[PDB]
């Protein structure tokens, strides 16, 4: 039997790349898959026929499983509402959601218009957050309402979201709100049977949609094994953790911790504060260094 | 000399509070203070006559500073640019940016609106950002012309965007985008003589520890000549602590050196979460 088996999962910006790859993992391990992407298809509607997700949709069922497609943008919260209900309407219930969809629009902070800003932060953190709005809610009422629930959310972070990338001050802070996002959901949603964790696929992880395919430690099927394990039953008993993942490569993420501390027990003059400073300095943990710099 | 004596500083939420306590501490040190709030004076426009930000000009200027009123929202890009020309037209220069404005709309994510979560969002991280976008690329411009350039960013954060804080996630999703965006600006404007760190003063921050006063000297010292060789550092501040906060490390990691199988992966998360570090716990777990 497959590792998620009779499961219901979302999984966003699904149409190509890792998204993509998360969607076929899934199928291949018997879920069934509602695989959301705003790619248009051929009458210019979101994934409607000869969209990206449909020809995903089309490679689940020729390999015997079970997907449909379904079009909303996840920054739109009555949108990410309604892909919720997509799953419930369709396949009965929702058990897993992928957060997945993603753009970049890198840029210098000093070069960074105000639409570059503004569409990353849209379609990272608030897509998210919105997905997580919703299926929290939906999951909260099957548990007011007795229901078994064992729900899963797997979000996107990245090591630009947790120690800073160079050129990418927006997408790094829209996946450090992500990071921090998976844990408050971790720490509210467990008392209804919801877990919620985080990966953050290496930075060299192909994740551009070429038109051709044909150990490639790179590959974005590499990342998805852990996506779908984190989605089973068996890991009822993990939540609140970010996994850094690459290739054959699983590192566990290790959050902000309290480092070296001084206390006056008064109110600081700021003149005297240089010595200070310095020493609590020179005695803290080295960090990991901005990537890029 | 006060330690940031002619210094022009602008802080932003600087009506009430612990941006009311930054302005006047820097003040107190010398600097050329813009207090930038959009509380409304007596006419109905923001930092007019009668309003917060003009109250606490008066405080300036009576204890013997210099001192604007600014009613730009930060959260307003075109404004945001606006309050970096306003220092420069008013005092002919930008030594230090202090983004303190703010707003918490809490609930759990289960019961957020879509109007909690952007209004949030809008004043901590678009406000932080648009702010350190205009000020970068004034200095940016400064610099490629030879000029000189010895800036700095003091950005707000919080232990809610560190670990977390139940019942706030908007809030700390907008305070985690301010701490990692301090530490790529400080990457980024390094090259052209600006520092960038961040504040996050404690849970309990309104000998009175929990007054607000007390977490605005490390802030006045960070803006001051002397700290040209501190950045990308974010401090927890209450009352007489500093505690320095340490970043995302690399904890324990396991290779296969070819695919996982999902169904393999039981025993190996199992193992590897064995040997992790236990994290700080989130706020009001
Ligand atoms: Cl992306
Ligand atoms: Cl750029
Ligand atoms: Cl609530
Ligand atoms: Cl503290
Ligand atoms: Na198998």
């Amino acid at each position: 039997m497959g590792v998620v088996d009779g499961r219901v999962v979302i999984v966003t910006g699904a149409g190509g790349g890792i998204g993509r790859a998360h969607a076929l993992a899934f199928a291949a391990e018997g879920a069934r898959v509602v695989v959301n992407d705003i790619g248009v298809g051929l009458d210019g509607s979101p994934a409607s026929g000869g969209s990206a997700a449909q020809s995903v949709v089309d490679e689940i069922t020729a390999a015997g499983g079970e997907a449909v497609a379904d079009g909303s943008n996840v920054a739109d919260w009555d949108q990410a509402a309604g892909l919720i209900q997509t799953a419930v309407e369709t396949f009965g219930g929702l058990d897993v959601l992928v957060n997945n969809a993603g753009i970049v629009r890198d840029r210098m902070i000093a070069n960074t218009s105000e639409e570059e800003f503004d569409a990353v932060i849209a379609v990272h953190l608030k897509g998210h957050f919105a997905t997580m709005r919703h299926a929290a809610a939906y999951w909260r009422g099957l548990s007011k309402a007795g229901k078994a629930v064992d729900g899963r959310i797997i979000n996107t972070s990245s090591g630009a979201g947790l120690q800073g990338s160079v050129g990418q001050g927006n997408y790094s802070a829209a996946k450090a709100g992500i990071a921090t996002l998976t844990l408050v959901g971790a720490a509210e949603m467990g008392r209804y049977g919801v877990t919620v964790n985080a990966i953050a696929p290496s930075a060299r992880t192909r994740m551009t949609e070429t038109v051709f395919a044909e150990f490639d430690a790179m590959a974005p099927e590499n990342v998805s094994p852990l996506v779908v394990w984190l989605g089973s039953a068996e890991a009822r008993d993990v939540t609140g953790k970010v996994f850094e993942v690459e290739g054959g490569k699983i590192r566990v993420a290790e959050g902000w911790a309290h480092g070296p501390q001084i206390d006056k027990g008064a109110r600081w003059d700021p003149a005297e504060l240089g010595p200070v400073v310095a020493d609590l300095l020179g005695k803290a943990r080295p960090p990991v260094p901005v990537y890029g710099a």
